[PDB]
């Protein structure tokens, strides 16, 4: 028979094994030869897997590089201009790897130019709190400073924006051991660990989901008109730059000033972690001087897309993406999450071969310049918007399949959370000391959830991934797994490599292998299953946990609630008749030979993702559209819950006129409570 | 049986009288009791009538209403502050309604307070180029003056934008004889003309599709957060005030200063039309004053929307819908249309009684406050909007019947063409001198194409009416039909009574009839036809027109155009593929038992209109999203064609910076073409 089960038993961890070695030998940054040439070769394998169509979308778009004869590096400068130390120009490649081309130096994407001299200024984390803490608390003033700040915590581009609005006139990004070393593990190649020579590339866009920085809301073709580069969206106004702990520890030896506030601000390097301005005594007229020449160019990227047309309805779409450019070698990030695709590409084919189609159309994507910005995804999906508005089922993400080996991860929309439950409880356990056991026992053991006894826990969407424009620009259900730890040290280093996953991940590939079965058997179920597989009533449950969670937030403030007239009676009311009609159209969906009420109700489900759409979207964030979900302001990578309202009441206290606050509270709270009753009633019967 | 025959036979036009007399022997100005009433009324005989579901949908909108205490006038005020010449505090009421309680004194709805006192300016039509002709030409400046502006030609609220933006400081509109009164036609009540005691009542917003001034975005219902007055949508800044021609007559007789420019400014007055500012030698020191006290006030107002629930599609909603607030009686504007829609639901009603059922839902809308700014519909539309984004059909609005009797007018999206004409041609046409003869015959006979031979003129949908929010905000294929004149002299007078219908207008009711045929023949058709009675073929023919039209705007400026690389080429790419993509479509419509496949084709057409919408709207008009049409800038009544090209390119000579305002133009055109090309993929096969 063809059914789930063929689909999963086809799938094999050394066909895995076999793709991401062959994904991983040489670096496939955006932009380049080598990427384009991938995309050609995936291409091929999936038509030769028996895809019905497979086509190459083009852009051109943004994209930032170093200077190939005029490197990027940070000094100390004494008195007379003399630069007493330098920051290496490269990491040091690993065994068998030095003699590797076109590996490209650290540096930070999209930063401007500039050699900017000055004090130097720690601000730990460099999060909206550091920042509070350095200027309200410890009233240090940034202005004019040059910033140090440790990577982790947050998304780096919301710490080059923070560091902005403090006025700074740089940033350098450094790894510290204490987020970055894990105990008793040896450096690479030896063992999983950042060596003290190892740097974390990385974008410092604010893009908040416009995707190609000059062709906001519309493709980035052939025809495209650009804004120039000083409209451009997200581009950062000072020099940013990132280095390893050996660097970081000539910089930071110096330090002096102000002691560190306590120890949160103090990392792992045997330095005093003092916050500044500039150095001690001895010291005080040496500077930290920057030296940024990367450009930004506009370069063509390429998506890979593969269609498998639906039997019955062509014109619905599942879709399964993930990304193919790498900062390096991508041995985890993508590569570990394309070679999976590949595998569920080739296993899906193996059946159509046989006869087998899906009921629904799926669609395989592999994505160009996500390291950039979310690019590729962003601007195929600012393309085709009116078809995924109005056919789109769900979108399944596929990047880094593994970043530890201890459990997994899931963070899906509520719609997905009954599906997920249900796929790994029928997947075998892939841990050690769970043989037999399903995957939802070693998962729900692992990763229990908060609020409920047997259950696992899965967390919200933000950003940070492909899924962005899908989720919360297009109100799309998306869904996303991979294993994880109890993120990882030698993300988007040279060190990230094919024998890093196969000597310290993953030697087996059965995490790989598990991992494909639930993103497989995710979109095999989306695509196949005669009533779609969501549950709206899973929505309804997280509704009035974010409600319950907003409310007590403002409850902080009850004077101003009193005096305001701040009421969340109407949100908890439409949260209310959401779970009534939500629980109504359960009944009908359970009740209801029929192919138009099957499919008038597949719509229902269909579009209930896309009720939660506002087309005016988040204040000033035009592109972020979903009212429960945004990624959070103060960090990309976390999914915030009625962002509106959240960000209406963050740091309240502080605002200069409360009154216009306030209704600004109100304001958010109507556009929510609106919101979850139009939701709501898509669910009603439909006259 | 049961098909449109035995819909359009079942429809009478002496049901038609007798619902107009029922509609028109009271005032039913929107927010008023007797409008309540009214609405009431419609629900009860709605549900007789035999519809399955009849609700009221109330809303809290801005309405506008003058003082009863404290009447506004104009006067003529001399040296010493003698006022020497007032206004009329009201229209002398008709034979027999000289007792009528309630009838709103002539004000233009949403006026600011104020006493101003000052030089007056004769300014035309206020069209933007007659401000042009006074600022540029005859270097007459408005800033601080009067304004007093002929009603005609234009919506009046562009021509008090037009004047604000002149620096005008109060504007007086009136009725001129030679735009309001017909040669050889006797004045009301012994003929269908404007006497000089008459006055045109009618709102001055600048609303640009928001609705309620207070909401824009979201329904104004019981938790709504409401915007400050100060930042409400689309309010004049100067008092307005609209008068007769007697009046006027004595305001425009002494004006001085310079002659008008041509006799295109000369109304049918004997007056000599100087443009001013002020008066002639003798009254010199006599100036005009207002004194406007009228107060707008959050008011309720409830629309009633009756539902047919479809037998085969109940989740695809055929909207017919048309206003019931009226100025005063409203014989014509709404009730002569409001009659006909109670007739049709009335006879979709019999057939339901005897067991049949469209296959379609069909949604029937009495929209109150649509003299007040199309509030009643806008709100339900900002409501429901994700339920008509999905399941939208079609919209045919049913305003007025009659505002003539010389021949039928229609108004409607290019995918409405066929089915218009088509039905047509089934109609008998109640014209004097074609007994015996279509419909189609009669109309193309006396409003012939100006481009094909053998076809009647269909003009482009712009706004100024209810369908506005369906069609330019949110992409739902829209139509209209009236008989109309070879608007009218008594709109929006007290004198627009049943009697001015039933004497002068369609004593027989045939028109009317005609008229009902028509609207529900339409909705007839798009409710019950397997496939959707939409031509994709006819959206391409258009298309190619419109690309023609504005590239020869363009082409007046070839320098510019050879200066800035403008090029058109991208627009007729995408509309060479439309045009194919299109007739490719309508070959597999034509040759597809499988009722998947037929959804998906009928999806297909729903969502074509829908494809034109451009989620981030026109520049500084968000409510206006779709990319072919929207109303003019210039005039809200007319439609515009690539509406984001046009004004980028208008006036464009006068840009101070020609860099800029050519580079927008190129930036409208990638929009345009981007977006003609992703409605033409709609229609490719969909995997
Ligand atoms: C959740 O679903 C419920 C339906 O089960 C829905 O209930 C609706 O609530 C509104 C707002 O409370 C009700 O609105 C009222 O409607 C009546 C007419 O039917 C009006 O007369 C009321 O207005 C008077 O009272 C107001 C409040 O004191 C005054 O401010 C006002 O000036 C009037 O005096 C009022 O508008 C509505 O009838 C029910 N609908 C039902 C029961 O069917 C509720 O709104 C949903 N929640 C959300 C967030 O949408
Ligand atoms: C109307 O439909 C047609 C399809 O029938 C569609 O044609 C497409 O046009 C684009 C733009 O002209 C073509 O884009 C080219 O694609 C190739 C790869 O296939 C590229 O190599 C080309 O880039 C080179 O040349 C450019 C122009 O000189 C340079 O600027 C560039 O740097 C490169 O050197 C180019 O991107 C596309 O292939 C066709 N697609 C087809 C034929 O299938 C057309 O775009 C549609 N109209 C609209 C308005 O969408
Ligand atoms: C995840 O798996 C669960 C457990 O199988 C699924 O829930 C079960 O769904 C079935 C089919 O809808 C329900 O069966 C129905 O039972 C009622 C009797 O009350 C009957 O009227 C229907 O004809 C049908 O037999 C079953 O009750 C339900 N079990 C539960 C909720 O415990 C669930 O749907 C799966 N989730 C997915 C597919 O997203
Ligand atoms: C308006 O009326 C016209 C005239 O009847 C309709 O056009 C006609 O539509 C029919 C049905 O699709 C076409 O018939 C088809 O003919 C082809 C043979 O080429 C055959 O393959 C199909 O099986 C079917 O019989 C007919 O050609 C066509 N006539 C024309 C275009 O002159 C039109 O569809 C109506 N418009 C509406 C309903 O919106
Ligand atoms: C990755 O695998 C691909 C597919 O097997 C390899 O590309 C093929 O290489 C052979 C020998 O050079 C050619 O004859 C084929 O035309 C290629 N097939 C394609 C591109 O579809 C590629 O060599 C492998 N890369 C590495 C580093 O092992
Ligand atoms: C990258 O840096 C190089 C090396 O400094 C730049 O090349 C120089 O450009 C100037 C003109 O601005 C020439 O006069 C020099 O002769 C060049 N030097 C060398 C060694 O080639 C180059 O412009 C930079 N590339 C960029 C900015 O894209
Ligand atoms: C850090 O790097 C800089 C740049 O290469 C070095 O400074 C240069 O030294 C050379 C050779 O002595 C001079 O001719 C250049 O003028 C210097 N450039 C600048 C910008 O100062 C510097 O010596 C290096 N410092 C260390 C400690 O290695
Ligand atoms: C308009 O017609 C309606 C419906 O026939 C009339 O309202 C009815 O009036 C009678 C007598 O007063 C009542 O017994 C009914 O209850 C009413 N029916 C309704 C409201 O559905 C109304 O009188 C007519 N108005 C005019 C001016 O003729
Ligand atoms: C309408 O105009 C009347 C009449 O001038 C206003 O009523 C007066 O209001 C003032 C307070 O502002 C009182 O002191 C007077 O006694 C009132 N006069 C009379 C004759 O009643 C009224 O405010 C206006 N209504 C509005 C603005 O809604
Ligand atoms: C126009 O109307 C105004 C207001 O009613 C009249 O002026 C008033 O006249 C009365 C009685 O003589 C005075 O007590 C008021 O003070 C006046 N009000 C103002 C605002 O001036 C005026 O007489 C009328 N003019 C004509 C020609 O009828
Ligand atoms: O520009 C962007 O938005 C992201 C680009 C790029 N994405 P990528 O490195 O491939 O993946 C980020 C890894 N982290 C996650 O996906 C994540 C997201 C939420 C919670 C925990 C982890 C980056 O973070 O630099
Ligand atoms: O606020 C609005 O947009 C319109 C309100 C109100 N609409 P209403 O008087 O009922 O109908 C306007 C009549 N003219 C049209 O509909 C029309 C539209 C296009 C071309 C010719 C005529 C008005 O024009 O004052
Ligand atoms: C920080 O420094 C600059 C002076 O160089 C000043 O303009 C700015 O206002 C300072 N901010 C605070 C909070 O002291
Ligand atoms: C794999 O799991 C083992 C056992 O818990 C652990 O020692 C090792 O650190 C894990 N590898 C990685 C990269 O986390
Ligand atoms: C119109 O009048 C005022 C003077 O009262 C002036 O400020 C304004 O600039 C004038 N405009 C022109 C074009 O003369
Ligand atoms: C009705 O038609 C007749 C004949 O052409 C004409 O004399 C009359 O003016 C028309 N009535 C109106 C209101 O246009
Ligand atoms: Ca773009
Ligand atoms: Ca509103
Ligand atoms: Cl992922
Ligand atoms: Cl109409
Ligand atoms: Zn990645
Ligand atoms: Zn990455
Ligand atoms: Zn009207
Ligand atoms: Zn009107």
């Amino acid at each position: 028979k063809h059914n789930m089960k063929a689909f999963l038993d086809e799938l094999k961890a050394e066909n895995i094994k076999k793709f991401l070695y062959n994904f991983t030998q040489i670096p496939h940054l955006a932009g380049t030869e080598q990427n384009f040439q991938l995309a050609k070769q995936i291409q091929s394998q999936w038509k030769e897997f028996g895809l019905d169509s497979v086509e190459l979308a083009h852009y051109d778009v943004l994209l930032s590089y170093p200077n190939k004869t005029h490197p990027n590096y940070i000094s100390i400068i004494n008195e007379d201009g003399n630069e007493i130390f330098n920051t290496s120009l490269f990491e040091p490649p690993p065994p068998g790897y030095e003699n590797v081309s076109d590996i490209v130096p650290p540096f930070s994407a999209f930063s401007p130019q500039g050699m900017p001299e000055g004090d130097l200024v720690y601000v730990n984390y460099a999060r909206t709190e550091d920042f509070f803490k350095l200027e309200r608390d410890m009233k240090i003033n940034c202005s004019g400073k040059i910033v140090i700040a440790r990577y982790g915590k947050v998304f780096r581009g919301n710490k080059v924006k923070n560091a902005q609005l403090a006025g700074a006139k740089g940033v350098i990004l450094y790894s510290d051991p204490a987020d970055y070393f894990a105990p008793g593990v040896k450096s690479y190649p030896d063992g999983w660990n950042l060596p003290g020579g190892g740097v974390q590339r990385g974008n410092i866009l604010n893009l908040n989901g416009a995707g190609d920085p000059l062709t906001p809301g519309y493709p980035a073709n052939e025809y495209a008109y650009r804004r120039g580069i000083a409209e451009a969206v997200g581009l950062p106004s000072i020099p940013v730059h990132p280095i390893g702990y050996y660097d970081a520890q000539k910089l930071l030896e110096k330090m002096g000033g102000s002691a560190p506030p306590d120890s949160s601000w103090r990392g792992s390097l045997k330095v005093p972690y003092n916050v500044g301005p500039g150095f001690t005594g001895n010291f005080s007229t040496q500077k930290v001087k920057m030296h940024i020449h990367s450009t930004n160019e506009v370069t063509r990227i390429y998506n890979v897309i593969g269609t498998l047309r639906g039997a019955v309805e062509p014109d619905r779409y599942v879709i399964l993406g993930g990304h193919r450019d790498s900062w390096v070698f991508g041995g985890i990030d993508p590569q570990s999450g394309a070679a999976v695709v590949h595998e569920i590409v080739r296993s899906f084919g193996t059946l159509k071969k046989e006869g087998w189609r899906p009921r629904r159309t799926i669609l395989f994507a592999s994505w160009d310049a996500e390291e950039f910005g979310l690019l590729g995804s962003t601007e195929w999906a600012e393309e085709n918007s009116r078809l995924l508005q109005e056919r789109g089922v769900a979108y399944i993400n596929a990047d880094s399949s593994i970043e530890g080996n201890y459990t997994l991860r899931v963070d899906c929309t509520p719609l997905m959370y009954s599906l997920v439950h249900n796929l790994t409880k029928e997947l075998k356990s892939p841990d050690e000391g769970f043989e037999g056991k399903s995957l939802y026992e070693s998962w729900t053991k692992k990763s229990p959830s908060p609020e409920f006894s047997g259950m696992p826990r899965i967390s919200k969407l933000g950003s940070g991934n492909d899924f962005e424009v899908f989720f919360q620009r297009l109100g799309i259900a998306s869904g996303r797994a991979r294993y994880t730890k109890n993120g990882y040290p030698l993300y988007h280093s040279v060190y990230e490599t094919y024998e890093l996953v196969e000597k310290f991940y993953d030697p087996m590939f059965k995490y790989h292998l598990t991992v494909a079965q639930v993103r497989g058997g995710m979109v095999f179920e989306l695509a196949n299953s005669i009533v779609l597989p969501f549950d709206c009533r899973d929505y309804a449950v997280v509704l009035r946990k974010y409600a319950d969670k907003i409310y007590s937030i403002s409850m902080k403030h009850p004077q101003e609630m009193k005096t305001y007239s701040v009421s969340f009676d109407s949100l908890f009311s439409a949260v209310k008749n959401f779970t009534e009609i939500a629980s109504k159209f359960s009944e009908r969906l359970q009740d209801f030979s029929n192919p138009i009420v099957l499919r008038m109700m597949n719509d229902q489900l269909m579009f209930l993702e896309r009720a939660f759409i506002d087309p005016l979207g988040l204040p000033d964030r035009p592109f972020y559209r979903h009212v429960i979900y945004a990624p959070s302001s103060h960090n990309k990578y976390a999914g915030e819950s009625f962002p509106g309202i959240y960000d209406a009441l963050f740091d309240i206290e502080s605002k200069v006129d409360p009154s216009k606050a306030w209704g600004e509270v109100k304001r958010q709270i109507y556009v929510a409570a609106f919101t979850v009753q139009a939701a709501a009633e898509t669910l009603s019967e439909v006259a």
